[PDB]
């Protein structure tokens, strides 16, 4: 069948944001453990990514903005405070150590992915430590400071002329979003929860400009989707998208934040819910990049990339974990699948169908 | 909702004459009045003649030598002030005429009359089309302005508001106002313009303000050709993130149209329904707004383009068709009220417009 | 550190070839303007050329030549139909207004900058609008009317015994290697693509005559090459035509064509990759002369010609593109280094050590 790479660092478990700061890079050390211990690693080809250069981060980001982020460090901190608010590094996006071998890290394994589906030796690439989708060329946002998405896609535009986005994290992948806005080379698409929520954008009236204008494209949803009424908007979407755009590659990233139960995502989405979503990407038989995102409840992110990662192998895993170096946090079940809680779907059949009507209006009028 | 609109003008301002083949005809603002008074216009505002400023009102900001030349110059005695003449900058595109002095007393009285009219909460909006000389300086004529009536307008203003945020959407940079305000936080100034090579030669984005000023100064460079699409893609985004980090209580809006598709000396491919989409932009943030008029050479545009201004600022959609007026063979071929714009290529691409907003939007980040 | 001047006329980028025509004088203002504003002028010192004079030509080339040059304009055509047929000027080298003072401007900086070089005032001279290989003694070719760099060399040998010149446009540099085919007293090292492309000429074979006899070096490629395998053989024969000639000069032809996505050329290098070439000169510390040359995407003559004036400097500038008065053109992304493309290199590994090999046994026969 069909081949799979897959990257990881073993050090990136060790990055620590700051006590009480709800981003826990350890979740990615959790979910390899767990994918082993499933037998996975028989089934793909696992490589220990290059460290991104700061170089190759100037490709999309600013120059000063990558000499910030490489000189910054928690006992510097006074001697940069101009430059902590020209970039929004230091609260929500904090100053932490190795900040910057982090970045690198989280990029590497995506070019690296990106480069290995150029060469054409692999048919899907996985990188788990990445999706920081909303960082922009001189700001931290959202916990992210390099933007691996952009620079991943970027690498993808050498080989292939068109290049499709798909972003499943609960939240606008507004970084991606803006730097791809203007052209019709790469298409982004995502479903996302808005309306008094982080960043802010996402309406569905952004659609893109200039040669871009019809390529990007919003879904705004509201609280408590649950995995019917997602499913049934996803597939027709993309499939429409599919058609309509005819891409030679495409970019899934997987934000677990969109699961029930996240500790900062409103969603209602169990694990089969969310995987569906890759399942339905996988059956139009293009090279694809698959990556992470937010994801807060990290019990619930080892479980959905764990069983994402079989879908892409097309192995069916069982419903009861296999012993892990991390078994307890599973409790009290230990089971791969998780239940749906009763969290009322804010988002109505009209609200549903009024959205999807307007987006396939707007796929009507590319080329 | 709907605002009370209060409106300056003098029957008297269009019979000042620059001179022979000078493209600054101030008869283009009796055209713009006449044809809002066919409009009906009239009965929805209230219509006031500006009072002659004085000198006392103009050394304000301009130097007590400027303003006494100002008011001595004249075609009959030109020959003996050669020296002043050249120091001041006045005599070849700001030419002595009769009633010059005149002339800068009524463009003035209009702004400052707003702006007290505004600081007494008369009105919510104040219009003077006569107005918006963004070139003059505190001791020079330039660009065919004499007086700066914006800067002494705003500094009217700062007698009752902490902040006054000015928007300058003239083709030209509004450079007077940036340099009289460039080293305060108390006046952001925006400014939106052709650069490289063309007049004033100023308004590089790097240009950003100084000392506590720093910051405060905000420039969107432009290249030939742009139109309505472009320019409303960047203009609303702009101007809602500097509402948003400066917060100020006053706006002064300069709507110089120059900028349009058409314009003699101007090379952009606005349309008067594009220009106005930026009125209808600052209106929506509902603070009290002075609305000024600035350059524009092809005089059925420039009439056409601050009527329809004018009834945006009232809330008031006017028919196409346009009526009957006194200068209604000016509006030929067409007479209608709306213009079509150029077939003329747009150097600006969306990758620049998005690129030089992105630059903007660091800047901005750094207001406290 | 060594000491850099540049001859730009600010009247150079008016000169305008005629509609349709691949060669834009404009790209040398371009790059003037990239340069001023990334701040380099303040690290080396600027010069307006003077107008070269007849005499200062017919050093080289012959007085009818020069005469017919100094008199042809649109306006007059019809009267020298014949002298235009013998000295091929008309087509691909057409009559423009200020055909002649073009010409002047273009020697004049090449000329000045090997004075100062022979009067110890510099180390590095630089003159973009100079490299015009193709001309002949009595002809115009391939854009260029007047050769340079000939005149530039023979500047140079009233002081220097011997005299390297190094051309890394895509075009064998013909004019350069012919004017001194039978002397020993100038090297020319070119690497340029061969196999039906102008101008023909530069076989491995072609390795001069007389007491010229292997003082002429030719590298020929194919389509595609990239910076790795570039680099790989400039280096090794640049130094070993150092060790075996030992000129006491050097004349750097850096034209751009050379460089990835240019309209006419078929190479596959970028701006770091073109620029290596230049930092590999500079290790020998010789008085050098580097002139500019083909280069007809002028978004990227621009970047390549900044970025070695740079590297010239030893300064390195950040890849983040400063405001300039043509900033626009370097869109989409605004960055100052290229990527390169997915075409194929269609020199192989073998092919490139056959040919190396084949020139380093021609450089073991000189004394
Ligand atoms: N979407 C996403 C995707 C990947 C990453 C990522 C970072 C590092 C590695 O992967 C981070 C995020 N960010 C959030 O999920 C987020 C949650 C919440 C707020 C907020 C801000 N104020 N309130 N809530 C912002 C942002
Ligand atoms: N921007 C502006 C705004 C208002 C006024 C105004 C004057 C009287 C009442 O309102 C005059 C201007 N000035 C120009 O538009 C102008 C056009 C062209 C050149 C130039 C000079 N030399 N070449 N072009 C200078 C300046
Ligand atoms: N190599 C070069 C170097 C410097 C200059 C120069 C001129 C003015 C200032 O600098 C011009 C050239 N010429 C070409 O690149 C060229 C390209 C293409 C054809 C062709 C002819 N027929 N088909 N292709 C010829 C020639
Ligand atoms: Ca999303
Ligand atoms: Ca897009
Ligand atoms: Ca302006
Ligand atoms: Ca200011
Ligand atoms: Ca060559
Ligand atoms: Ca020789
Ligand atoms: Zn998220
Ligand atoms: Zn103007
Ligand atoms: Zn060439």
């Amino acid at each position: 069948k069909k081949k799979v790479c897959y990257y990881y660092d073993g050090d990136i478990g060790n990055y620590y944001y700051g006590q009480g700061h709800p981003m826990k890079p350890h979740r990615i050390r959790m979910t390899h453990n767990l994918l082993l211990n499933y037998g996975l690693y028989r089934k793909m080809e696992i490589y220990r990514p290059h460290k991104a250069t700061a170089e190759e981060m100037t490709k999309y980001h600013s120059d000063e903005y990558i000499k910030f982020l490489r000189s910054i460090r928690p006992d510097n901190m006074s001697e940069y405070s101009k430059q902590m608010q020209r970039f929004n590094v230091g609260e929500d996006c904090p100053v932490f150590d190795g900040l910057f071998e982090f970045c690198q890290l989280s990029t590497g394994g995506s070019v690296a992915g990106a480069v290995k589906l150029n060469r054409q030796q692999t048919d899907m690439a996985v990188n788990w430590a990445g999706g920081l989708h909303h960082a922009k060329k001189s700001e931290a946002s959202g916990f992210c400071y390099v933007n691996d998405i952009v620079l991943a896609i970027l690498e993808l535009l050498k080989y292939h002329q068109r290049v499709l986005y798909i972003d499943i994290d609960i939240h606008h992948g507004d970084g991606v979003e803006e730097a791809f806005y203007t052209t019709d080379r790469v298409m982004t698409v995502s479903f996302h929860k808005y309306g008094e929520y982080f960043p802010g954008t996402g309406d569905l009236r952004d659609i893109g400009a200039g040669k871009g204008k019809y390529y990007a494209v919003n879904f705004p949803m509201r609280d408590g989707i649950d995995d019917e009424s997602y499913g049934q908007i996803f597939k027709p979407i993309i499939s429409k998208v599919m058609e309509m755009y005819q891409p030679s590659a495409v970019v899934l990233q997987c934000g677990a934040d969109s699961l029930s139960g996240d500790r900062l995502g409103c969603f209602n989405l169990t694990v089969k819910g969310h995987a569906k979503c890759v399942e339905v990407v996988k059956t139009f038989n293009l090279p694809l990049l698959m990556l992470g995102g937010g994801g807060y409840t990290i019990r619930n992110v080892a479980r959905c990339w764990t069983y994402e990662t079989a879908v892409a192998l097309d192995c069916e895993i069982p419903n009861e974990l296999p012993y892990n170096d991390y078994f307890e946090y599973f409790g009290p079940d230990f089971k791969l699948h998780i239940s749906p809680s009763n969290m009322t779907n804010q988002n109505t059949p009209e609200y549903m169908e009024k959205i999807k009507q307007r987006l396939f209006e707007n796929l009507r009028m590319l080329p």
